[PDB]
């Protein structure tokens, strides 16, 4: 279609237009709109500084060489990168023509940077071919959003527009830090205790007026946040708020369990495409074994060398032969690790106060092991060769370690240095961590096999920091300083510069809170409107998007490190192998642990306490009595532990008291050596094990070194005041004034006191413990924008100080984020192996040329129930036909949005149309079962489990019509909706591709319900461990262990723990057991002891849980990995 085609002086341009550095003029001139963008401070309402004012004409710059730049592309002369660069610049030059709408259209142009640059081309060609295998995946997400879409807003339209409101007034109450949660005048939900208040119709509502349940789009989204396990317990205890508990958790624990279900198959999904792909050239082995000789050659060649090179330098020479037999000796083996180990305790010890005579010691010690350091260093200067020395990396790091010792410790008694920089000298040091890493055996394998990786990132890497500017030079422009609110709350993640945009991005990258975030954006412009709450989608893409490139990372990386991978005593016999004892057991256990589960388990005194107390000791019994009929008879891991429980169970009777009862959990625990799936499952893990333990060794280093380096630079910080204005210890006393809502006319008058920030930086135990949260991606945020806003020793915190501090938390966020993921990677690449090791056992020729022939081997006909009577034949004539099939899910869909619309405050006239509609669309789906079968003659439609199923929604329907119209002669008709909502489900009959990804799982349930047999195992011990010991708490609101949150019965206690399952805050509820709780006015503690029922067992205990939960979880990472490997490959 070309223009013209002439030839003036215009073909010269050409010469010019393509030359050679073209694109290099280019690449410098999008570089700096990258930079003007950054250096664009938003302004609140149309505001402009100085330098704000002179980037908007430096704009008409960067207008003029973009199209000076692309006419002379076209007098040039199908690149779609080149097609979005007329694109960029001819919004531009309307904007030239003309308000807000195009200013959001210039954070596009960085994306010009990637079609500039080549090397790129091939990350984002790359990124979109992993898009094809998962697209089943994501669209069950999708039916699986739709569905708890319109089960939430059936279930729950209006249920949260209840309030505790003052006695006749608008404020909302709340106690101090109680979020405000929904009411109800009417049973099982709040009676608003809170002491002059009444609870009335209106709006408390849920976070601000966005995480309702009416309105299909704000269901959408508020089982959206849910799914990502973010927030999913607010909304889960808003309902059980409103409502009441003990139905709804149904739905949000099936809405996790299902969700996480079909995320953790969508992480294996990507990972089917590209590796079968690579199994493609293993067949290479014979260039492997020309490898291995070559890096023999290389071995050999540089060790020669060196003995020619000690030969040639060869009295002075009897000092030699000292140095070698002082050095390579068994002493320094040993010699160095007395320093070594004496170095890091004295690096670590490091406290607030650290009296005085510990300072001093850190001071000689310093200067006492650097003089072992010289030497010893020295010791290899003369007998082990001058060339040697320095060619080994790891002594030309003992080089920069000895030297910046010596430099340091001068630099000090030159006098001349600034208190910025002693600081800094004293993080230097610490660098000598490393050398404890002399060890581990592999460590140059481990760092061939990282190394090796980033550089298969690094293409990838560049592409996700280009990705976090895009979205946070967007946010600026649409946020922006929009954040002003008229409120004194802190909305502290504003985006109102440049790093606070970019610190802002990140952390609703790494899932972090991203929830409070949205409803800010949300509030900024319109809060909850039509236009307004089109801002979810910003948070969208970011977070779907923003993770997607983040899961192909997780890619590159393993098609990197598989790599690597392709190179009278007779009575007694008879009971023990009885039927009458195995069975006796099995119904044992489970009574044992029924009283065990539901004790009191705090009244102490009551009726539930003498029932049991006589069936705990009768129980007793029975165990020891089967611990005589085992030794009878005649090593056994199970055995050593049935020995362990029953003994103490004995001492119970003896009795101290309360620890034996406990000690009684263990039972089960014989029963699950009983199973045999997992012999398959947990041995495979501990081979995994076996390979990633050198890199489990080395990401629980950094963790003590950026301790020490994090202890070293937030000592004695975060320790701040409780009103923000009186920064020392001293002043920091008496009472102050908290002012309520917004407005100084409701002085409260509270006194204050030092609080100190409950996961501080004071210890090296102390804060591995803070370190560690942040390395679970939980409260970071609080903790992140508290360590900017410190400052000096003993000194409250200043508002904005030093966002240099902000690096800490990132660099080691995403290394941890780099380590966690190589672990990761681990664990998929040894199973596959593993799974191939039993088709090691071959002899043929493929893996698709196997089931084939297992296909066709074992296969048979089909049934073809085709009928007699040419009457009842013309029936089935239409009922098998495209006629029916494409009329019956026609029919669904109109009855999709139908329940689709059932918005709240809906007229009258609407109620009796939709009325309408559920009588109409009965009729027809029950003359669906009519036509059927009367077509298919009983015998064959009971036959197919889909026509069974409908028969289930058909009658579940027509008793929906017939128990709502009497009723028009009613609240529990709730249930009989579902049915209505099921209809959906007969959609995915049709989905040929999706119910062959079900119907994979179905068949794979396998090798997992072992492994979840072991998950409600540790929920069951782990409930019955605190339940007894973190009870007598005092279920005051407000403070995290409340209402919603018991630990005291024992399914609350089941879902507390399911909370530190899904990360969801689990670090507030270790800080809610304590030392100092209050004790429920319901339990003894007669005199004066009120404050003193909390059990400092919560660290021992919450942590503990929390490995074992994630070492477990990967277990059911494993077993995924087990049965559906036909499919996955």
């Amino acid at each position: 279609f070309c223009l013209t085609l002439q030839n003036p002086l215009r073909k010269a341009c050409i010469s010019i237009v393509e030359w050679k550095p073209f694109e290099t003029i280019i690449l410098l001139t999008i570089f700096a709109n990258c930079v003007a963008l950054a250096v664009y401070l938003p302004m609140p309402e149309d505001d402009n500084n100085s330098l704000n004012l002179g980037l908007e004409k430096l704009e008409y710059f960067f207008l003029t060489v973009f199209s000076i730049e692309a006419a002379m592309k076209i007098i040039a002369y199908r690149s779609g990168w080149n097609v979005l660069d007329f694109i960029i610049v001819f919004l531009g030059v309307f904007t030239a023509i003309l308000v807000k709408a195009l200013r959001a259209f210039r954070v596009l142009r960085p994306l010009r940077l990637v079609s500039g640059v080549p090397s790129l081309q091939v990350v984002l060609n790359s990124i979109f071919k992993a898009m094809l295998p998962l697209f089943h995946i994501a669209l069950l997400v999708l039916f699986m959003v739709i569905i708890y879409a319109i089960i939430g807003l059936e279930l729950f339209k209006g249920k949260m527009h209840k309030t505790c409101y003052y006695i006749g007034t608008d404020i909302v109450a709340t106690v101090e830090n109680e979020k405000p949660s929904p009411c109800a005048r009417t049973g099982s939900g709040r009676p608003c205790t809170i002491n002059g208040s009444e609870c009335r119709g209106g709006w408390p509502g849920p976070n601000h007026g966005i995480t309702h349940f009416d309105n299909f789009g704000f269901s959408m989204l508020t089982v959206y946040q849910c799914i990502t396990m973010e927030g999913w317990t607010d909304v889960l205890y808003w309902v059980n708020d409103a409502i009441g508990n003990e139905w709804p958790w149904i739905y949000f624990v099936t809405l996790i369990l299902l969700g996480s279900f079909f995320i953790l198959n969508l992480v294996l999904g990507v990972l089917s495409g590209e590796f079968t792909k690579e199994r493609e050239k293993a067949k290479s082995r014979g260039t492997f074994q020309k490898l291995r000789e070559k890096q023999q050659l290389e071995e050999d060649l540089r060790g020669y060398m060196s003995w020619i090179t000690q030969g040639e330098v060869m009295w002075n020479r009897v000092f030699r032969w000292k140095c070698h037999d002082l050095v390579k000796s068994r002493v320094f083996y040993w010699l160095v690790i007395l320093i070594v180990a004496l170095n890091t305790l004295s690096i670590a010890s490091e406290h607030h106060n650290q009296p005085l005579w510990l300072t001093h010691l850190q001071d000689i010690a310093n200067r006492v092991l650097l003089s072992l350091f010289t030497i010893e260093m020295l010791l290899k200067m003369y007998g082990l060769g001058l060339r040697q020395y320095f060619m080994s990396i790891f002594n030309r790091f003992d080089c920069f370690v000895v030297c910046s010792g010596i430099l340091e410790l001068l630099l000090v008694e030159s006098g001349a240095m600034t208190p910025l920089g002693i600081s800094v000298l004293r993080c230097i040091r610490l660098l000598r961590l490393f050398k404890i890493t002399k060890y581990w055996t592999s460590l140059s394998n481990l760092v061939a096999s990282l190394l090796n990786s980033i550089r298969s990132i690094a293409s990838l890497l560049l592409l996700l920091f280009l990705f976090i500017i895009i979205f946070a030079l967007l946010g600026m422009q649409l946020f922006g300083g929009r954040y002003d609110f008229e409120d004194t709350e802190v909305r502290r993640s504003n985006f109102d510069n440049f790093p606070q945009a970019l610190i802002s991005v990140f952390q609703v990258l790494t899932g972090e809170d991203w929830n409070s975030v949205m409803y800010n954006g949300i509030m900024a412009y319109g809060g909850p409107s039509y236009p307004g709450v089109l801002v979810c989608i910003y948070f969208i893409i970011l977070f779907v998007c923003g993770n997607y490139i983040l899961l192909n990372v997780f890619l590159a990386i393993a098609v990197d490190n598989l790599a690597e991978a392709e190179s009278v005593r007779v009575l007694c016999h008879r009971i023990v192998n009885a039927t009458w004892f195995t069975n006796f057991i099995l119904l044992f256990i489970l009574l044992s642990s029924a009283a065990l589960a539901a004790e009191d388990p705090i009244r102490a005194e009551s009726v539930r306490n003498q029932i049991l107390g006589y069936f705990d000791i009768a129980f007793t019994s029975v165990f020891t009595v089967e611990i005589v009929l085992k030794m009878t008879t005649y090593r056994n891991y199970f055995n050593i532990l049935d020995l362990l429980v029953v003994a103490v169970s004995l001492i119970s009777m003896g009795l101290v008291v309360k620890i034996l009862r406990v000690l009684r959990v263990l039972r089960p625990l014989r029963a699950i050596n009983r199973a045999k799936g997992l012999k398959h499952v947990v041995q495979c893990v501990f081979v995994a094990i076996r390979t990633i333990g050198n890199i489990v060794l080395v990401t629980t280093l950094l963790q003590f070194m950026f301790a020490c380096i994090g202890v070293q630079l937030f000592k004695g910080k975060f320790f701040s005041c409780n009103d923000l204005s009186k920064m020392t210890e001293e002043e920091c006393r008496g009472y102050y004034y908290v002012y309520k809502d917004g407005d100084p006319t409701q002085m409260e008058l509270r006194p204050r006191q030092w609080i100190h920030n409950d996961f501080h930086f004071d210890n090296v135990l102390s804060a591995m413990m803070s370190l560690f949260t942040v390395s679970t991606f939980e409260g970071w945020p609080q903790l992140l924008y508290r360590a900017i806003d410190s400052n000096e020793e003993d000194m409250g915190p200043v508002y904005n100080n030093r966002v240099e501090m902000a690096i800490f938390f990132i660099i080691y966020i995403i290394l941890i984020a780099f380590f966690m993921m190589n672990i990761f990677v681990g664990f998929v690449i040894v199973t596959f192996q593993e799974q191939g090791e039993t088709e090691y056992k071959n002899c043929e020729l493929d893996k698709n040329q196997r089931q084939c022939v297992q296909y066709a081997l074992k296969a048979r006909p089909l049934r073809c129930y085709i009928p007699k009577n040419p009457y009842q034949y013309q029936v089935w004539y239409v009922v098998t036909s495209s006629y029916f099939e494409y009329l019956m899910f026609a029919l669904i869909m109109l009855n999709t949005i139908c329940l689709g619309m059932q918005h709240y405050h809906q007229s009258e006239e609407m109620n009796h149309i939709s009325d309408i509609l559920n009588v109409a669309f009965t009729i027809i789906f029950t003359l669906e079962m009519i036509l059927k079968l009367l077509a298919f003659k009983a015998r064959g439609y009971f036959g197919d489990p889909w026509n069974v199923f409908d028969f289930l929604i058909v009658i579940g329907s027509i008793i929906d019509v017939i128990l709502s119209e009497i009723d028009t002669f009613r609240i529990s008709s709730a249930f009989f909706r579902l049915f209505r909502v099921m209809r959906l489900i007969k959609l995915l009959s049709r989905a040929e591709g999706v119910r062959t990804l079900l119907w994979t799982f179905i068949k794979s349930f396998q090798a997992l319900p072992y492994v979840a047999l072991l998950i409600v195992m540790l929920f069951f011990i782990y409930a019955v461990i605190g339940m007894q010991m973190f009870g007598k708490i005092a279920l005051v609101d407000g403070t995290q262990i409340n209402r919603n949150n018991n630990f005291q019965t024992f399914p609350q206690a089941v879902l507390l723990l399911f909370r530190c399952a899904t990360g969801e805050a689990w670090q507030e509820i270790l800080l809610a057991c304590s030392y100092g709780k209050l004790c429920d006015p319901e339990s003894d503690y007669a005199p004066g002891e009120e404050y003193t029922c909390g059990t400092n067992f919560a660290y021992y205990y919450f942590i503990s849980f929390y490995m074992l939960c994630a070492f477990l979880i990967i277990n059911l990472f494993v077993a995924v990995i087990m049965d559906n490997f036909d499919y996955l490959t």
